[PDB]
């Protein structure tokens, strides 16, 4: 009734974008410790139950692409949808190999009157970078840094990582999310911000 | 330990400010109903265990200034600070019986730094725009809208007093907001927005 339904062949889709290597065109930097941090969520994610593809150095128009296409795929048997971003970022806007493209515009593609399969269903996003059913709706936001500080990894994931591996099967995803702030902000300074448009309570399991 | 602390002499102030009717020079327009929105709120808030004070009309002056003088009041025997905004609003900005002024304003002045007494402490703000702890830490946004669509009521306050009404004893912050994004999309279509830097688990008791 206030689950949001997890009865379903899979848990779902979950797409990494690493990047760590930029144009030099950009003005940005080798970002480091995201390789720790893509190994740390590629694990994470994949023992939560999701199907995980790490991409890598990917560049603007292909992170628009593949999650289009991603978007375009069938997620009928699927729970939900996760998908995490590794790399430089400004207001409003991730960075890519050779440029920027703004975060609304590669959400979208999963909006409810585009992505028909994933409607109803978490839509998760997850974000280290430096900043009749309406559409937007069960979409989640949880970005690294409110409007982003890292060799040995960075705060915010080795954090969301460490509270996943334990309580991950065993709280809803905002107490979760919530424990992250509290992790970041104590020590790990910053604070994480988090956007639900969630209708429900997600737990990624029974 | 993951709960946030409620064992205070009081919960807090809340602060509802309703604004209705705007000035012909600044071009907004009336927003009727909100008195009965406002009002909803004030019992909501009130069971809840709040020091709701509602000011109607206000000026970009006088919010500005009343959340200025909000933030400069002594907390140390509050859980946390409730505040409610019913006017009109474009992106970044609240408007006011004069003109708009910036959101981030009206927040800020209960930031770490500025607010000793409400640190690590729920600092609540709850909007309807119809159309070694850090500083920006512990603060909670309800937008009612990622338009926004309202006499009779509005859509996100009948729905956010509704679920408050029977679940603010007994149910966390986040989970009551899960709700009140449920009964706004599916009774009613749009979306309300929740941001939450809240580094703990909210419950009114
Ligand atoms: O500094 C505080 O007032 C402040 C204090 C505490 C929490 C957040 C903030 S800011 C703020 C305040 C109110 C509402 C939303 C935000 S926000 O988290 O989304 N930050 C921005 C930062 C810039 C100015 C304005 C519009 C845009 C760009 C986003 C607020």
């Amino acid at each position: 009734t206030y689950q949001y339904n997890m009865n379903f062949e899979k848990l779902g889709k979950c797409i990494i974008i690493n990047n760590k290597n930029f144009d030099k065109v950009t003005g940005m930097g080798v970002r480091n410790g995201t390789d720790k941090d893509a190994e740390a969520l590629f694990k994470c994610f994949r023992s939560l139950g999701f199907d995980v593809i790490v991409y890598n150095d990917c560049s603007c128009a292909k992170m628009q692409d593949l999650l289009k296409k991603a978007s375009e795929e069938d997620h009928t048997n699927a729970a939900c949808f996760a998908c995490i971003l590794l790399s430089h970022g400004e207001e409003n806007v991730i960075y890519g190999k050779d440029g920027v493209t703004p975060i609304k515009d590669l959400t979208a593609h999963f909006r409810g009157d585009r992505c028909k399969t994933l409607l109803e269903k978490p839509k998760l996003f997850f974000i280290q970078a430096c900043r009749k059913i309406p559409v937007e709706a069960d979409f989640l936001f949880a970005y690294s840094t409110v409007p982003s500080w890292r060799g040995r990894g960075s705060w915010f994931v080795q954090a969301l990582c460490s509270i996943l591996e334990e309580h991950g099967k065993d709280l809803e995803i905002m107490q979760i999310l919530t424990r992250v702030n509290d992790r970041v902000a104590r020590h790990f300074k910053q604070i994480p911000c988090v956007v639900s448009m969630l209708t429900k309570e997600l737990y990624f399991s029974q």
